[PDB]
């Protein structure tokens, strides 16, 4: 869906920006600094679900650019493992949110954040 | 969820960028220049559904900035009517996609695009 590589870069950056707002805006809730409304969080995690599936298709072959370390395309199976592990940790966060189980939410949130950081460490310039 | 107004600007711009990729990538399909796969389009419109609900919350009071004409906050009911009409045209596009009805897709797509342009004309700098 991208006319030039720059379009893929702009798309993924925008997806990651959201996806990151929808994750990070829950930090006060997970820390207890903001109240926990199970329905609010269930709805927000559903948005995060959808967003978390979007960036990866915008790292097609030859869409090198942005802050994407070059190691992303030449090690394709390994980058895919990281996105799919991230994506699997998001399933666990959805399960916690859907259940209204705060303790499960906090644990799952930490796992998700570790998965963000793991990819950032291997693949962000 | 925004620490400063600039954060809201960055969020809405990113949401609008996606939302706009998910809309515009269907143009070749609506024109018949690309094949029509009903399931593909149903799934893409579902993504567009979700995205099309996101920008509006990032135009809170005092988040002036970006390419958002100042007329957005002082005429709040009217800006809300435009986003909700856009949002209603998206419901019609979902219905067309869900039904696998190509003719209904083309008509709904044109209505959506007109709603994008109408808001762009009243509120984009
Ligand atoms: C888990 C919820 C997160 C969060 C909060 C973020 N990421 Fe990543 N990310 C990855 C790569 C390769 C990039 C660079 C993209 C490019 O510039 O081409 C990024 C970038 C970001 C950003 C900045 C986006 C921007 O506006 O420029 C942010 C805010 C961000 N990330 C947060 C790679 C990955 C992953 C590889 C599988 C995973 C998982 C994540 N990121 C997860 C997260
Ligand atoms: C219907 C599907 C669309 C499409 C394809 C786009 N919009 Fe809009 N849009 C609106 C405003 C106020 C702005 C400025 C935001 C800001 O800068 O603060 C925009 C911006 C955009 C962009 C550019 C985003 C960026 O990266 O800077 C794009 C690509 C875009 N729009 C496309 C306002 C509205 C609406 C008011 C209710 C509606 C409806 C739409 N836009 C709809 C669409």
């Amino acid at each position: 869906q991208f006319a030039k590589p720059e379009d893929a870069v702009k798309y993924r950056q925008s997806a990651l920006t959201l996806m990151a707002s929808h994750f990070g805006r829950m930090t006060p809730v997970v820390k207890g600094q903001a109240p926990y409304d199970a329905a609010q969080i269930k709805a927000n995690v559903e948005v995060l679900k959808t967003l978390s599936a979007l960036p990866w298709a915008a790292f097609g072959p030859g869409t090198e650019g942005g802050d994407a370390r070059p190691e992303i395309w030449s090690d394709a199976a390994s980058f895919k493992q990281k996105q799919q592990a991230f994506q699997d940790n998001i399933v666990k966060l959805s399960a916690a949110a859907d259940a209204g189980d705060l303790d499960k939410l906090r644990a799952a949130f930490g796992d998700v954040g570790a998965s963000c950081k793991a990819c950032h460490d291997a693949y962000f310039k």
